[PDB]
């Protein structure tokens, strides 16, 4: 009675700007990730352990995260680009340094690209919203979970 | 000091006639999308067989859990849903799926029809539920972003190059 | 030594009528498992959880059944119709009331078509046998399960 | 590159009223903990196992909650307050009686205290919307869970 | 349509017959489940850990296969009677002996009661499979286990 | 080196005839526990069905673990079980169970009458079994506590305020 | 008032020879099955090759399954299994694969072929096998429809519309 | 058959108001403890951050199911537990713990301070709860137990050698 | 607030050097016995070989977990375990294992004497470890049933009746 | 940059006779796994339940290490033929015994089954090992696994 | 009678920069495979898409791990791991990946042609890796034959007959 | 066919150096197991908690190692031996300390002690492999966890 008679019914479609932002997410994303896992690698000193497992566990919540940003985009007809020199060449998140590096300076870095992302998802989050509440809710579940993790992580280095 | 409240008997939040006509929309369409994938599930053949099967079987899941949900969630608005048989056949917007056996390729393209009548009722209803209650708002997102990954899956069979 | 020397050999293949007596079951335990659903969320009431939770394994053992019985049919070389319009008008269950019921009353109406149920299977039994003991075998199954649900539902009422 | 040259990135930090109501939020679902503790050991009556176990899982969701509200208060740099003095002094939660109560009377205190801690989660959620949407989700979650568990505790007296 | 009228369709119920046969295997399994427990307490001697194990095998399977009869005695509308007393005078197991044994003695004895028990089920399979073949598949799995548990027992002092 | 023993065969400790019929009591009134209670579970109808239907199970399986504890206890201390049907038939102490299907309230009251007393006669032994052994009074610790909780749990249904 | 038996020995169900070679027939085809399936397993290369690839698994398992619940079958009736590779290979009614890299299509086709000769060989034991013993027919039923089954998820990928 | 007892109605043992009191002091404590290590495990902060909020979880987790066991200990022999926030804070014995944030030293001091006062309370009720009743002197000793375990786990941190 | 106490700084439990010495002869037992089973494990052979092989690693296991647990309430009431191999081979009571293989009668004779000794060890420290601290008493009664149990489970190979 | 220029990178291919090594191997394995079936259904005597438990883990692992090894051939480049009459007439273990067999007889045959398996992955390792060590890896495990197992049957018969 | 070493202070096995620059090559490959290997597994479209989109989900995994365990051993043999971004895009020896969405057969080719180069990279590394250690050359043995794997399972989709 | 005659095919022998140079591996991995326990057990001060933790796994792998090189042993026809009195006789580790340690401490004996037994596989390791490639696999796995154990404890007194 109320059935729609039509064979050709097609979906949502994102615009170019919205692609764009979605692909400025998903490179920190993967640069957050790598970065995590170098840290990991590299740290070394006094409390060692912790900070090798917080890591760890940043690193496969970036990756999932990034997973999510990109298969979002391929459902609303976009082409995410996650190419290594894409990367290098458009990230914002600041170089690591290169060697081993106290617990101190990895937990000042590490802070410092998790805020990074955080405000790269946080100026994206307004104009995407405004188009596609299903993926500003995925933009919100990102936000915590790496606000949860900078605040474990930057909490070592607290003085009261 | 004692902020504790004197009223023993507090009232939750009740939903108006038109949040659950929306809700039950959204309701029987999760119905009939779990039939009729069910239904593709069954009488699909062709190549790729076993890809669709499988990915039919998921959406199925996903369908039967989103609906239980919607239903629930009327419950605790005290709402009353209807998911008969006869009110889903009677009210559904889905075209009705084909009889017989079907190749893979007129699967995927009537399954993809279908999850996008799905999605777009789901979006028609979301502007009033969200004004009315964003925590039911939530749910609806869920719906929206799951139907539409399960759709890509699904399509990407179909698209060329 | 022993081996068939052929290139093509066929399988056993279902009879229409076979196919029909199948279809009559399938109609049945799909409106059994979607009026199982509907008193799931509108039963309302004294001892509303176990009620709760019983129709929920009902339900899960009708889709289970329905699965079972639409699989043998496809390997029988039979094509099942689980159709909305097609469930709707060639089921025998009775319709289920559309608002709000206590207890008992879902109680008594959930027994009776768990009862209209297995009588169908019965009715079918003895001329899917004569065919197919294999496909009995599902038969006994589907049988014992709806039983012993209908014994668990039923017994709430029970005066003694 | 358009990598960032910034060394000190700072993070999102909360206001003193976004403080006040997350700690308006956590005394609440405390106290809800604990009444659902006492429900849960002093109810007596028919359908008491029901009870018995709908409690619990009321009081497990209720103490999941009040963490993730104090460790996203953690997170935006404000300090929770949990301790008993202050969810005593400052609760809103009716006091619950003392002694063995039947199985109706705890239904309807619980249904009541249920709503209680919804209706705080309601008359904060504009504010803290408009702060932050990702509070906001965590609190639409809070506010579904609850009236859930409210929907599955008071079903049990409803007449007809 | 072709809904039914009817709202107080009735179930298959059983006969005295049928519920006598299945009272009489129902006591033998309880004994078994028995006597199984005592040779696995006071069992000794070579090869004591692997009929320990075996034995205690054998119980939880006829555990379950006794609670199974007795459920489906009461699906059929009838009344299961395992109390000790009845159970003591109306088995038909042979005595088991008081004290500690060796593990060939054991063995036999074992054996020898695992016959009788399926002999009690073969005997009154023809009539409970005449009138009921769900409860007929029952008493194969039944017999199926039992023959394959005697097995793998009796198996320990065969010559070659 | 300095301190290993020189012994070449070490013997345990041996449990006395009283302390065997003390455990062999336990054993007895255990294993007719269990037995009625089985027997519960299977014939109990009428209002709340399935809550007591479930508890019924629970108490089966704890007294079915404590009695497989306390005989193979005998049996490490060179006691020797009996658990035969007709010696646990002749020797229990528990009130025989009533035939045909009862009521719940019946069965809730029957069944603390029988946990009481199989409670009451782990509580005669202990004082000599922890005289003896405190091993096993710890074992018999355990199974006071495990079949007064079920009590409790059964009882409070029939509870009035 | 008592029904015991005086019997000490007491002896079982005992197969006769012509059962036994049924039963035998049974097992040769389902070890012969098991071997062809693990064979097409390893050596499909084309189109769908994943899918064939975890299916001719899943139809392997389900084969060794079968011959190990038939042979134990006989090993409790008192009989002797002989899954021998020279009594296989000189017994077994299965056609012989091919020995090189095979496609898609024709490892569906010969797996159907396959399979098809298998069911059909316990589909002219069970009449036989059920005149002696229901129990066992029971078992025969389940490897009927369990191969059935298997033989159409392998099957369907070559069928058109 | 013999030896059954013809009691229609057994009853159980009933705990004295004094043993009801003596288990409500362990009850509030182990509740306040709670309470207090769910507060250290949210507000610590400095060297070492992350031992300590783990740490803390396990201890608040142990207290919680401490405190169940005893309140349904409680409830089995026939007492009325009080486990209200306003009856904790007036009845508790546990200093009061300090707000803001506080470092890891602090923490390690204050949680020690506040186990130990826990087992101090359990360990002045143990002499009177294990004379009447020894079945719960066991849980009073697991708790004991537990609680001693978890206090060297936290102050190990703050040891200097 | 009322009943709180003032205390800023409350010490627990402290053994006194007697006791750390009962818990460390029970300590040095356990790991010997440790020891020696892995070496039974190893190098017995004969009739019955795998029921054997299997029982002995579930006896390290345990000794294993007990000699542990020992350790770590040692720790706890601020006492100093000392496990090292020159200790345990200096100040052990268990007789020496032989080299080579053995068979496996030898090997049961051996093990059962070395849990009694064992055994006895813990029953003759138990009394002053009770009449101190009944918590330890506790850990003390668990390791005898268990033991016992194993010794129990290993000797029953050897028995004739 | 590094990055190679090429479309088409070819992989490594195996030689015929390191393809017919593998298959040397491959065919023994399959017979193994035949042959200790064989032994555990017809297996009786004392100790009967040791031996038909460690005849599984046996054939468990030499059709673990069939299909390891045959999939090596694939990725190598090489086809593995797997045959019943391939196996029955290149296969190089002894004939196996047609009736049932005492434990002693069952475990002497085993023994010398898996001793023969041993021998011939020790013939092919060196030739094997020339070419791929990454296949000599394999090689070193399944002879690990077969000696470890041949150790453990073995031991039941062992005097001292 | 003491074999032990008087020596306080014994140090490791230290890796040369040869060994360690061999290792970052075989490092920065499997990152860069990690990497095309997601590209090519959200962008690829066409028929099989399911099969490939899980397959190459698999490799990805497997990439992960090899990278992290080769680090690892560069950290436990003294070196200095470096997998940042820009160093990876630099020094990296794979080809380019496509930048938009590819057909089934295009990503099969180039995820056949990487895994083919990375695979030669470990081969040409192995050899001075296992001339200096055979325990990291183990690893590269166990890299070399996963990703062999990969690559047959891959590749086999488009070999014809 | 190509079957074998031979009915009593022997496996491989070891030689009596092979069994010392396992004797030698063994008594060092049950006396690293010994010392890493009373590590745990004795150590206190900063970092308590992941030094308490860390050295748990690091005996969890010597007892397996320990237990496979002596399963190796048995199945190559030798005799371990792993008493008590011969480990404290013949081991090569450094004599532990008596009494409680800080953590540094127990991390500077701990690197040393899992150094030496590293040194004595190594030592090892040409003959072994020499005479079974097998064994030399296992002692390649042996070292491998060994050195990762030793960074991952050594890593906390690095300075920077």
């Amino acid at each position: 009675s109320a059935r729609r008679t039509e064979s050709d019914i097609q979906g949502f479609h994102a615009t170019p700007e919205f692609g764009g932002n979605l692909q400025k997410v998903l490179v920190d994303l993967i640069e957050l990730s790598l970065q995590g896992k170098q840290a990991h690698w590299n740290v070394v000193g006094s409390n060692f352990r912790d900070l090798h497992l917080q890591l760890d566990e940043l690193v496969d919540f970036a990756r999932e995260g990034s997973d999510t940003i990109a298969e979002r985009m391929r459902a609303l007809d976009a082409v995410p680009d996650g190419r290594s020199d894409t990367v290098a060449a458009t990230t914002t998140l600041p170089e690591f340094p290169a060697f081993e590096r106290s617990t101190a300076d990895v937990v000042d870095l590490i802070t410092t690209r998790i805020n990074a992302t955080v405000d790269t998802i946080r100026r994206v989050h307004d104009a995407v919203d405004a188009e596609d509440p299903s993926t500003a809710d995925l933009l919100h579940g990102l936000i915590d979970g790496l606000e949860k993790q900078a605040w474990l992580i930057r909490s070592e280095n607290r003085k009261v």
